[PDB]
């Protein structure tokens, strides 16, 4: 069965600037973010999912139950709140983020040792791919 648990190091990060611009992330933060190579530390524990998006500058932490809508606090990204649901779709994880921006959400899946993440908002697409790694990063 598909299991996202692991530490995943960024390999490629396509069109991130335009994704952040579509979220109205301010220009100074976009400049910082353009130099980052965020990683993912994930624990899948039943349908309780923890996804820590980690960077040297700032993290964004998700901690939710698959299937259950929650209030997602996007402080540190665009500082909005979304009513968000993450759901299984076969071997993929689908996320719908209801709120100010149309078409906001993402899809996450695995191909071999690669974690794939397509982030979407307002018709803009950012695609990230991470490689599973084994050297422990201190919490
Ligand atoms: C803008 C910005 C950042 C963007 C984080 C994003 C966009 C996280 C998306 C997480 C998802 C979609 C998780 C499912 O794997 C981080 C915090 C890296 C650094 C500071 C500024």
């Amino acid at each position: 069965p598909v299991d996202f648990t692991g530490y995943w190091k960024m390999l490629v990060n396509e069109n991130f600037e335009e994704y952040l611009r579509a979220l109205d992330v301010n220009v100074a933060l976009r400049k910082i973010a353009n130099l980052l190579k965020p990683d993912k530390e994930i624990v899948q524990d039943g349908d309780h999912m923890i996804i820590r998006t980690l960077s040297t500058f700032r993290n964004y932490i998700m901690d939710f139950q698959v299937g259950k809508e929650f209030e997602e606090d996007l402080t540190g990204i665009d500082d909005r709140k979304c009513m968000t649901t993450v759901s299984w779709d076969g071997d993929k994880l689908q996320c719908v983020q209801k709120g100010e921006k149309e078409g906001r959400g993402w899809t996450q899946w695995i191909e071999g040792d690669e974690l794939h993440l397509e982030m979407r908002v307002e018709g803009v697409v950012c695609k990230q791919v991470f490689k599973k790694v084994q050297h422990h990063h201190h919490h």
